[PDB]
């Protein structure tokens, strides 16, 4: 899908995930290509933190929550530092206990 200048074949793309609140978020994606990447939700740069880690092995790029909180409910993407290619992704968080 050569755009800009670029030649990134996306080998496994990221699939939407569907879990309830609470559950441990997951996001995997490879690429023909090692390069590091950023994450994306909601057209904004996703934060980090202690329960937020990206994790990243060679040509692959992992995510996973803690806790899958209400905010997880969006639209996340994600894009390589150096394409300007981006993997849209869709999620949804099941209702429970922990509301109001």
């Amino acid at each position: 899908g050569s755009s800009g200048s670029s030649g990134l074949k996306i080998l496994t793309p990221l699939t939407d995930q569907t879990v309830n609140l609470g559950k441990e978020i997951c996001l995997k994606c490879e690429i023909s290509e090692n390069i590091p990447g950023k994450w994306t939700k909601n057209g904004l740069p996703v934060q980090e933190s202690d329960r937020l880690k990206v994790v990243q092995k060679g040509r692959i790029h992992k995510l996973v929550i803690a806790n899958a909180l209400t905010e997880d409910e969006g639209d996340y993407v994600f894009a390589p530092d150096a394409y300007n290619v981006t993997l849209p992704a869709k999620v949804h968080v099941i209702s429970g206990p922990s509301s109001g």
